[PDB]
């Protein structure tokens, strides 16, 4: 049952908020009885996304702030969004489980080199895998990945602007001030910056993730790659809009 009053009395932040608010586990559904063929880890890991996807709009519905936002723009933010979150929850997840030696997809699918390969994304892997080392460079910490993995839902936007712009400038400067005063609780900008610079970094490795994944969605059936049915509305619309150019990521530490 609901324990509000309690909750209300104790006044969360908006950290404790992020701390509570924190999906749970997804599993991928990993069958090791079958090959370990591209195929069968695409489609396992697309599972697994569309699941975290699942999750995701959850989370953003009780993110503080998020209801500000109209219903327009808080689809658009979680569509152009997807891939960096669950990508910066996977460095997260490596880093934790594994001091970020493996890529932590799932409790059951957990990536060393061979499935990286197996995968058909090895490359890609090992540009995920540098973010997870980051984590063990900077010694994120849960607080810092929460605030960040906020500032990554509103890192990327329309090129001509959401529907309700001043709204969203207004949530995503909280969470920058919420990062700000993180760090500071001698090298408060410096951490600020690096964290920050982290974030721009990953627009470097999402969009290569984003125009992989196009191409496999277009080439899925001769790929045999299954996608399910959140992540084919996903990538059907968002496709269009990130070729076209109208699909501007924010940078902290660039134009
Ligand atoms: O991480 C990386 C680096 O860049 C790539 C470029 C092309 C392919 C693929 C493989 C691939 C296999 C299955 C799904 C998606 C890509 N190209 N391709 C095209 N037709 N057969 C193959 S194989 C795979 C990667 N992976
Ligand atoms: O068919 C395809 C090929 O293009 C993709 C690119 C990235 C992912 C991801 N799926 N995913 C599943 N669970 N978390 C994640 S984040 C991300 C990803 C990021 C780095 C390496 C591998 C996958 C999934 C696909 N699906
Ligand atoms: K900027």
């Amino acid at each position: 049952g609901s324990l509000s009053t309690i909750s209300r009395a104790l006044t969360p932040s908006p950290v404790m908020v992020l701390e509570n608010i924190e999906p749970e586990i997804v599993y991928a559904g990993y069958d090791s009885s079958k090959p370990d063929t591209a195929e069968n880890l695409l489609s396992t890991l697309n599972r697994l996304a569309g699941k975290q996807m699942i999750q995701v709009v959850k989370w953003a519905k009780v993110l503080p702030g998020f209801k500000n936002l109209p219903l327009e723009d808080q689809i658009t933010l979680i569509q152009y969004s997807w891939m960096s979150l669950l990508s910066f929850a996977l460095s997260w997840r490596s880093y934790k489980h594994t001091n970020s030696q493996f890529l932590y997809f799932a409790p059951d699918l957990v990536f060393n080199e061979e499935k990286m390969h197996q995968s058909a994304m090895y490359e890609l892997c090992q540009g995920m895998h540098q973010i997870s080392l980051q984590f063990v460079r900077l010694q994120l910490t849960f607080e810092e990945y929460t605030i960040m993995k906020v500032l990554l839902l509103l890192s990327t936007i329309p090129k001509d602007g959401l529907k309700s712009q001043a709204a969203f400038e207004e949530m995503r400067t909280n969470y920058i001030k919420e990062l700000r005063k993180m760090v500071t609780k001698g090298q408060s900008w410096q951490r600020f910056y690096q964290l920050t610079k982290l974030l721009d970094s990953m627009h470097d490795l999402v969009s290569d993730l984003l125009e992989f994944c196009f191409y496999t969605f277009r080439e899925s059936h001769a790929l045999k790659v299954e996608f399910p049915a959140m992540l084919v509305e996903i990538i059907s619309d968002q496709l269009p809009k990130v070729e076209s150019g109208n699909v501007k990521p924010l940078y902290f530490h660039r134009k």
